[PDB]
């Protein structure tokens, strides 16, 4: 019955990945975008320039107020509401309805997208990060609870407008291609994960692992960037630079700025590295690697020009609050959010990137000594 759920998320490039549901007696249809790097469910209930459509609580028979205030700061972006509770379903997903805490945002800074057709959020993370604290149960949870719903769900997204798959309560083995190769969620609260390892075309980037994952390395659907610490960002860039010295490129192209552009077909694949992430694994001194091609972390955006090339963003950021990984490095994987056995799992996805030599890939076993002492304390 997974079938039913295979493609039911759409988006725009660099504005994440949504899914329908229905919020409220009776039904309100609502896009809601799906961000694993958060544990608030939002949704707009107030007019916006950006929304085309919003929840109108006078309108459900099951709402229920909780009279109590809430708001949330990203990263980028915030908003502010109030919360109650309401009847949910999820159409392209499980045939269950549940009451779950809503955040009517009544106000919000920069962070509903123009023209992007999604009106919420859908956080899939643990209680711990809730606003305003973690009594508030988060929508996966109150799912779990109330329903049949096994503890786990896993996420196919497609690159280049988009679209993939939220699979509710289990894996679709059609979906991805080789051996899943877990990681270990080191605590639950964001989806984190420990980097033990990082290579650029296979050349070590010689650091201490903490430095990967200072503070925290988390996996982030609600981001589209890969995101790294300050020390590790600059010997990755330094590393993509200087693969890539053939040509030459706008020092804010670097800090994801301005984009460049090639003439359509000619953009140089071959000159940007591929990056190796090693992430723990499930036995002892074992981990694994993700490989990401240059088509994941250079995003292609829209040229506002009177020319019709093939113009780019670089989406990789510097951080000051730990690893992100975020939507680019997500796509082309099937990630599975196990949080029954509080793992994360990787495979090559069906919907997998292309490059003419060079393939992604997630490969192991790798040994690793010493593991323990990447982990941030
Ligand atoms: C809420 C608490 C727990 C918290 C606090 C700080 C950091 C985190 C880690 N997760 C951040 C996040 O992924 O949830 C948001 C989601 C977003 C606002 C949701 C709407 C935007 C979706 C499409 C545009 C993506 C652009 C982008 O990449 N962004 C806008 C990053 C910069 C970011 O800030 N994304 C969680």
């Amino acid at each position: 019955s997974f079938v039913e759920m295979v493609d039911n998320l759409r988006g725009k490039s660099g504005q994440g990945y949504y899914v329908e549901m229905t919020v409220g007696s009776p039904p309100q249809t609502l896009n809601i975008l799906v961000d694993t790097g958060s544990s608030n469910f939002a949704v707009g209930a107030a007019p916006h320039p950006f929304l085309h459509r919003y929840y109108q609580r006078q309108l459900s028979s099951t709402y229920r107020d909780l009279r109590k205030g809430v708001y949330v700061p990203y990263t980028q972006g915030k908003w502010e509401g109030e919360l109650g509770t309401d009847l949910v379903s999820i159409p392209h997903g499980p045939n269950v309805t549940v009451r779950a805490n809503i955040a009517a945002i009544t106000e919000s800074d920069k962070f509903f997208i123009n023209g992007s057709n999604w009106e919420g959020i859908l956080g899939l993370a643990y209680a711990e990060i809730a606003r305003p604290d973690d009594s508030l149960e988060p929508f996966f949870d109150s799912l779990v609870k109330q329903t049949h719903v096994p503890n786990l769900f896993s996420l196919q997204l497609c690159g280049a407008s988009v679209g993939g798959s939220m699979i509710i309560g289990g894996i679709d083995h059609s979906l991805y291609t080789g051996s899943l190769w877990y990681t270990p969620i080191r605590r639950e609260w964001y989806y984190e994960v420990i980097i033990v390892r990082v290579e650029i075309n296979g050349q070590d980037l010689k650091m201490d692992c903490k430095e990967y994952n200072y503070d925290k390395s988390i996996v982030d659907s609600g981001t589209t960037n890969l995101r790294l610490p300050k020390k590790v960002f600059e010997a990755a860039v330094k590393s993509i630079k200087a693969a890539s010295s053939t040509e030459k490129f706008p020092d804010g192209f670097w800090l994801g700025e301005q984009l460049v552009c090639w003439q359509a077909g000619t953009t140089p694949w071959n000159i940007f590295p591929v990056i190796s992430l090693y992430l723990m694994g499930e036995v002892t001194n074992q981990s694994f690697r993700i490989t990401i091609l240059p088509q994941q972390y250079l995003r292609p955006v829209e040229d506002v020009a009177t020319s019709q090339d093939d113009c780019y963003k670089f989406a990789i950021s510097q951080s000051s609050t730990g690893t992100v990984m975020g939507a680019v490095i997500m796509e082309g994987f099937y990630v599975v959010f196990d949080r029954a056995r509080k793992r994360i799992g990787f495979a090559v996805s069906a919907c997998h990137v292309h490059d003419e030599f060079r393939t992604a890939a997630v490969e192991g076993p790798f040994v690793t000594l010493d593991m323990e002492d990447c982990g941030y304390n």
